[PDB]
């Protein structure tokens, strides 16, 4: 059963972030589908609504919002989070003063992208925002953001990033998003400082 439920959410996940045009379902700009189309996919025969509730209320990063949609249609689902589809409406929270943004904006990544981060800065990659937590792996509140077997964490200073224009966004699973410059990228003028993780924590220069 935790395989299938294992299994249901990277389905759920890559269906709802990156497949869904090539699966030929219709997902609207805000990233919901509807649950009745998505079910009635091949890959997905095998699963209930109620294995889908399940897996909704239960995946610890909180990936998926279900809500009910208009009355012939039933339930809808999308990712909070993560699309390489183009959802320009997908509901987040702008986060526009300082105040909004948590203390800690931390970016988790490995020693094999570490030369071309600090040449380049964070890029978006294929993803339409670059992902950044409110802590480390383990800190409170840090459901999701930042994957637990990062080696290298850079900080970011959300408030200059702000002066400068980046805009950030808290997802409904609490990650922060930013679209980054015109380019894709929050160039390394905003990096506050970095840190090992991996092996042991020590801190790193810029
Ligand atoms: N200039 C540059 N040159 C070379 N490499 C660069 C670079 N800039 C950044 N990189 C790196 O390019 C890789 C892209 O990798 P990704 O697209 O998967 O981004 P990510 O790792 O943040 O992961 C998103 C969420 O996915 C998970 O959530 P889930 O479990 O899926 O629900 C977590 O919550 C995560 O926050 C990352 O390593 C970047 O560090
Ligand atoms: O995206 C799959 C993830 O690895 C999985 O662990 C879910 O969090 C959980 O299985 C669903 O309840
Ligand atoms: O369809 C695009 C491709 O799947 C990739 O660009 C995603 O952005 C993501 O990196 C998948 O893990």
């Amino acid at each position: 059963e935790q395989d299938r439920n294992v299994q249901l959410s990277k389905a759920l996940s890559y269906a709802l972030r990156h497949g869904a045009l090539k699966l030929g379902l219709p997902m609207r700009a805000d990233g919901f589908v509807p649950l009745q189309a998505l079910l009635q996919l091949p890959q997905f025969h095998s699963f209930s609504i109620e294995d889908v509730q399940l897996v909704v209320n239960t995946n610890e990063k909180q990936r998926f919002t279900l809500q009910p949609g208009e009355p012939s249609t039933g339930l809808l689902i999308r990712a909070n989070q993560g699309h390489s589809l183009q959802v320009p409406e997908l509901e987040l929270t702008p986060l526009e003063t300082p105040q909004a943004l948590p203390l800690t904006l931390v970016h988790g990544t490995f020693w094999k992208h570490w030369p071309s981060i600090l040449l380049k800065g964070l890029s978006r990659q294929g993803r339409t925002h670059i992902h950044l937590a409110s802590g480390l792996p383990g800190d409170p509140g840090v459901i999701s953001g930042i994957r637990p077997n990062c080696e290298v964490a850079v900080f970011i200073d959300g408030p200059l990033a702000l002066t400068d224009g980046i805009p950030f966004f808290c997802s409904a699973n609490g990650v922060i998003l930013t679209p980054g410059n015109a380019e894709g990228f929050l160039l390394p003028k905003y990096f506050k400082e970095a840190l090992q993780l991996r092996p042991t924590r020590k801190p790193l220069s810029l």
